[PDB]
């Protein structure tokens, strides 16, 4: 994240850590016992951390648990990054408190204006590297279709939205995706794809979540 705050800890319950001997993407908790992130960030050897703060330091409130298996969307494309939206089943269900919750799935899709709260331990730089330890926060509305298209022409499909600044200098960044876009206590987006991070003009890409709840809801159903 780029350009946010310091969340303060376990204040995004929902938040996961997607780890392989090392952070490289986050995730959602969308029930006890799946987590919701981007197609793209699939790897074999997944464990989620749940309750994270510091995800250097256990500081209490931790859980690790292995993925059971992650189904990524059948129809994603890797070169456009359409249907980048994965879903990842926990061996064992987390215990739900205070500290780790789950976020809900919307009703229906967020309009132009809405503000979200986008989250993850992603770099903090547009120019370098710089991976923070403690999850990182930043508030940012969802644009109109056509800011988002005339900023990334020929690019966005029906289930993309853009959200940021056009003036650059806040934006998610390598790190963050898979991770959350909370609109009124809704997972509206996924962290996808950007051109850099916090460029003017080109703001963060994002799953346009309210597009997959049918699916979401019956792979879940049926795995
Ligand atoms: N400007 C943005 N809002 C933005 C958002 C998400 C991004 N994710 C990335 C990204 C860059 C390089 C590699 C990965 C990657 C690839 C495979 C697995 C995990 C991460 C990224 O997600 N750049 C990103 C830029
Ligand atoms: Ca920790
Ligand atoms: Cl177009």
């Amino acid at each position: 994240i780029v350009g946010g705050y310091t969340c303060g800890a376990n204040t995004v319950p929902y938040q996961v850590s997607l780890n392989s001997g090392y952070h490289f993407c986050g995730g959602s908790l969308i029930n006890s016992q799946w987590v919701v992130s981007a197609a793209h960030c699939y790897k074999s050897g997944i464990q989620v951390r749940l309750g994270e703060d510091n995800i250097n330091v256990v500081e209490g409130n931790e859980q690790f648990i292995s993925a059971s298996k992650s189904i990524v969307h059948p129809s994603y494309n890797s070169n456009t990054l359409n249907n980048d939206i994965m879903l990842i089943k926990l061996k064992s269900a987390a215990s739900l408190n205070s500290r780790v919750a789950s976020i809900s799935l919307p009703t229906s899709c967020a309009s132009a204006g809405t503000q979200c709260l986008i989250s993850g331990w992603g770099n903090t730089k547009s120019s370098g590297t710089s991976y923070p330890d403690v999850l990182k926060c930043l508030k940012a509305p969802i644009l109109s279709d056509s800011s988002c298209k005339s900023a990334y022409p020929g690019q966005i499909t029906s289930n993309m939205f853009c959200a940021g600044y056009l003036e650059g200098g806040k934006d998610s960044c390598q790190g963050d995706s898979g991770g959350p876009v909370v609109c009124s206590g809704k997972l509206q987006g996924i962290v996808s794809w950007g051109s850099g991070c916090a460029q003017k003009n080109k703001p963060g890409v994002y799953t346009k979540v309210c597009n997959y709840v049918s699916w979401i809801k019956q792979t879940i159903a049926s795995n």
